[PDB]
This record gives structure tokens, C-alpha cells and sequence, in this order.
């Protein structure tokens, strides 16, 4: 059988909490009034959700309304519990209300307003300094949620909102997040394909917060190398192949050997044999302005097969890549 694993930080947080903190199934949902909101304009598409800019008619303030499609609606109590648990934490989106449409019976989550900067402009124009600044803001949110015993499990640019004018960042869409309990075997059908950690791709269920750090490394690699996504897999098996073509197969095998992971028969002939590539190989005239020895060192410490060997969010904040960032 696979060798068990546990996080190297925040392992005990959920055992020292009352059952109501993590037992989301027991939570009773207090429904607000849907008549309190008037829909202004759409700016989101998501996966199983539609996002609108609205006005809360009781205080004339702008809000964000997330209407949930049936898939997301099924796990509402978990998303509500996590959002309520993290409310007020650094760079965490603020849940303001929970409403239900009496016509369609579909629920919605209402959040604080974020005046988002166009996502393409951000990808195309953020400087080296800005990337370090916002990567640091993302680490604040991840260290906070991990410290609160929660893994996001869907870290990707679509789930990070940035108001560049106010240098304001929020980590959003906690619909896939879960409470971390040591020894628990989780569903590996999480995150979005391009950001899935090797643990998910090889069906290693006993993962932890460190999955978020792999996804964060995928975002960083895409940004500094100007390749979106960085690991462009055609499907979940090919995803691992794309990863192995950069990180190499030797280390992949060492990882599966360390945890006694049984690989899927169809991987052995498709994984082939690949050497570990030097990060400097992805550096070109059009991306040299975003790359530094510190950025490559940092990236190297996130993009590791062994989930136990990746920097934690708190360790990542101490990295030299952030020394330039005004704190
Ligand atoms: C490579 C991504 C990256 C790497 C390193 C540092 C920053 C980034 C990054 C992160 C996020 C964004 C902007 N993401 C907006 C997505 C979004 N808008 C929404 C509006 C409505 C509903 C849902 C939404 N969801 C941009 C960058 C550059
Ligand atoms: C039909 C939009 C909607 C979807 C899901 C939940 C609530 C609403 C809703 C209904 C009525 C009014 C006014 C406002 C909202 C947001």
C-alpha cells in the first residue's frame, strides 16, 4: 500500500478546534434577503458559477454576487463554512451574504466588491517588481488559510482578483477548498488540469496544503516565462508527461518509490525517459526582464515532485525573491 504522509506544518489545527469549525455538514445556513440586491453588470464566467457586479439596495454599496450552478450549489455548506472561518483574514475574499432565488431555487453568495483590473492587461504588463509584490500578497492568503487548517485546492490566476490601482489582491472561489485532517484520503479530482500537483496526477490521496504551493509555482512559471499555462497537458495523464518533460523522470520515480505509489499501467510507456531541464533554458529576449537568479531559485523550491519538500507559504515569504518588496 502507499506510504502515508502528513503536512510538515499546521497538522494539529483542526483537532484543537471545536467540531463546529470543520464539521460543515452540521452548519445551519441563515438565509439573507435576495430582494436586497439589484444586478448591474456581468464580469465572470467561472466553471459552475456566474459573477455579477450588484448594488446592495439597503446600503447603496457595490457588491459581487456569485450565482451557483447545481454542481457548486451541492457543496454550499462547505464553501460557506470555509468562507466564514477565513473571513477577515489577509487577502481573503469577504462573504457578505447567502441568498436564494425563490423563482429558480438557485443559491448565491454575496461578497465585498473588488474593482478588478482586466486579467489580460495584468498578465501582459505587470513588471518584475509587481509580480514579486502580488506573489507576496498571494502567500499572505495561503499562509493564512493553511494556518486555519484549510487547503484552497484550486489556486490559479482565475481565482485571484487584483485591483491594480489600489494594489489590492483577493484569493477567491473557495468552492473546492477542504479542511485538512492528517491521514485523510482526499479526492484527487480537484484544482484545474494545468495547476494539478503530481500527487493528484499519480492518484496519491493523502495530500495536504503543499498542493497549493505546486499550483502557485505553476502560476509563477507561466508569468515569468511568458507561457500560459506553463504545463499544457491535453488530459490528466499527458499533464504528468508535460511536467516530466521539464522536471525529469528520475526525480518522478524517486517520488513514487519514496511513497510506494503504484502508477497506472498506461503511464510507463507514455512517461518515457526525460532529463531534468535547467530553468535557464526557458529564458529568452522577451522574458529576460522578468527572470532573475532569485526567481529561478524560488520557482525551483515550489516546483518539486515531493510534496513534503516544497517550501511552505511561510518559508516562501522569507525567500530572497521578496527582499525587494516594500514591507
Ligand atoms: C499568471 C498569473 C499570475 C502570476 C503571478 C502573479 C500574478 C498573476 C495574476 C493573478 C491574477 C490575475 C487576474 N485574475 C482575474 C481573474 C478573475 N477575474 C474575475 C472577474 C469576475 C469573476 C471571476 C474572476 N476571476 C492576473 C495575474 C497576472
Ligand atoms: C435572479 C438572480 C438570483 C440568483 C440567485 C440568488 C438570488 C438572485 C436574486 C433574486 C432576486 C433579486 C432581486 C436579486 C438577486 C441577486
Amino acid at each position: 500500500g502507499p506510504v502515508p504522509s502528513r503536512a510538515r506544518v499546521y497538522t494539529d489545527v483542526n483537532t484543537h478546534r471545536p467540531s463546529e469549525y470543520w464539521d460543515y455538514e452540521s452548519h445551519v445556513v441563515e438565509w439573507g434577503n435576495q430582494d436586497d440586491y439589484q444586478l448591474v453588470r456581468k464580469l465572470g464566467r467561472g466553471k459552475y458559477s456566474e459573477v455579477f457586479e450588484a448594488i446592495n439596495i439597503t446600503n447603496n454599496e457595490k457588491v459581487v454576487v456569485k450565482i451557483l450552478k447545481p454542481v457548486a450549489a451541492a457543496k454550499i455548506k462547505r464553501e460557506i463554512k470555509i468562507l466564514e472561518n477565513l473571513r477577515g483574514g489577509p487577502n481573503i475574499i469577504t462573504l457578505a451574504d447567502i441568498v436564494k432565488d425563490p423563482v429558480s431555487r438557485t443559491p448565491a453568495l454575496v461578497f465585498e466588491h473588488v474593482n478588478n483590473t482586466d486579467f489580460k492587461q495584468l498578465y501582459q504588463t505587470l513588471t518584475d517588481y509587481d509580480i514579486r509584490f502580488y506573489m507576496y500578497e498571494i502567500l499572505k492568503a495561503l499562509d493564512y488559510c493553511h494556518s486555519m487548517g484549510i487547503m484552497h485546492r484550486d489556486v490559479k490566476p482565475h481565482n485571484v482578483m487584483i485591483d491594480h490601482e489600489h494594489r489590492k489582491l483577493r484569493l477567491i472561489d473557495w468552492g473546492l477548498a477542504e479542511f485538512y485532517h492528517p491521514g485523510q484520503e482526499y479526492n484527487v479530482r480537484v484544482a484545474s488540469r494545468y495547476f494539478k500537483g503530481p500527487e493528484l496526477l499519480v492518484d496519491y490521496q493523502m495530500y495536504d496544503y503543499s498542493l497549493d504551493m505546486w499550483s502557485l509555482g505553476c502560476m509563477l512559471a507561466s508569468m515569468i516565462f511568458r507561457k500560459e499555462p506553463f504545463f499544457h497537458g491535453h488530459d490528466n495523464y499527458d499533464q504528468l508527461v508535460r511536467i516530466a518533460k521539464v522536471l525529469g523522470t528520475e526525480d518522478l520515480y524517486d517520488y513514487i518509490d519514496k511513497y510506494n505509489i503504484e502508477l497506472d499501467p498506461r503511464f510507463n510507456d507514455i512517461l518515457g525517459r526525460h532529463s531534468r531541464k535547467r530553468w535557464e533554458r526557458f529564458v529568452h529576449s522577451e522574458n529576460q526582464h522578468l527572470v532573475s537568479p532569485e526567481a529561478l531559485d524560488f520557482l525551483d523550491k515550489l516546483l518539486r515532485y515531493d510534496h513534503q519538500s516544497r517550501l511552505t507559504a511561510r518559508e516562501a515569504m522569507e525567500h530572497p525573491y521578496f527582499y525587494t518588496v516594500v514591507k
